[PDB]
């Protein structure tokens, strides 16, 4: 039951399945 990605900050999945839209690169957001 993992959430809020621990990779990203906009979604609530795992690095493995993780793809976070801000940038072209992997986790590019900006609040984290
Ligand atoms: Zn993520």
């Amino acid at each position: 039951v993992p959430g809020l990605c621990p990779r990203c900050k906009r979604g609530k999945h795992w690095a493995n399945e993780c793809k976070s839209k801000t940038d072209n690169q992997g986790n590019p957001i900006p609040p984290h």
